[PDB]
RNA sequence: CGCCGCGUGGGACCGCGCAGCGGGCGCGGCGCGCCGCCGCCGCAGCCCCGAGGAGAGCGGGCGGGGGCACCGGUACCGGCC
């Protein structure tokens, strides 16, 4: 019985990833707000460029603000407990095609936050839940193949500096474009 | 035969769509949609952003800008000693 966190039949890795889970709630080190009855939903295994390969922890997005209220908490006791992995929360939001559908009698329509250009820019800032973009210019550069640049703090830099190998690569698996991060 | 007709395709550009969905019942009078009815537990259910557009606000100075009342100063002209 894993299921206290995740949901349904997975692969080997979500498993091991629910029993830390599990002992995260009993362990009260700062985990203690929402922790209880938090679930998780999926994990992507993703290996990222030449970094230890970082896993991706899709989190429900309803329990999403609660679990990432000390989102350092849940990173650094995931690392210890199965190491080679940087794990990256993601809320599950998801794209609705069709800006308008059409039933005949009426239009429904499709809410703005269930888009690509509004999701694409909600993925981001999960991935990086603690420090908030300063900017995101955007090079198209002369040979094609456009990259989306990330613009920090400096004062965060020193930290992310290790891990925005896993943030560019991650992304990349969640968004086509080719992001890049650079510092102020 | 200019054909603003029609048929099929495309859907960038161009405008334009207020209403919640979804499941089941269900083969609703040869198949279906209606049309209901039940929270029925399946939806992240339901907000682009915030124009060196625009209106509104507060603050702080700005000016022979407008009105209205009051008024002072010589000068010109007139009447005096």
């Amino acid at each position: 019985r894993k299921i206290r966190k995740p949901f349904e039949k997975l692969s080997e890795l979500e498993k091991q990833v629910a029993g830390t889970l599990l002992k995260l709630e009993d362990d009260p080190d700062l985990r203690e707000m929402g922790l209880g009855t938090l679930y998780i939903s999926s994990v992507k295994e993703i290996a990222v460029d030449g970094d230890k390969k970082a896993a991706v922890v899709y989190v429900p997005y309803p329990m999403l603000q609660s679990f990432q209220k000390n989102s350092e908490a849940l990173i650094l006791k995931l690392e210890k407990n199965h190491s080679g992995h940087r794990f990256i929360i993601v809320a599950n939001r998801t794209i609705m095609k069709n800006a308008y559908v059409f039933t005949g009698k009426k239009s429904i329509r499709r809410p703005r936050s269930r888009t690509m250009t509004s999701v694409y820019n909600c993925i981001l800032d999960d991935i990086c839940y603690p420090i908030h973009v300063i900017g995101k210019r955007t090079l198209y550069p002369a040979g094609s193949n456009p990259r989306l640049q990330v613009v920090l703090p400096k004062a965060v830099y020193n930290e992310v500096s290790e891990r925005t190998k896993t943030y560019s690569a991650v992304y990349k698996a969640l968004t086509e474009r080719d992001t890049e991060f650079i510092f102020m």
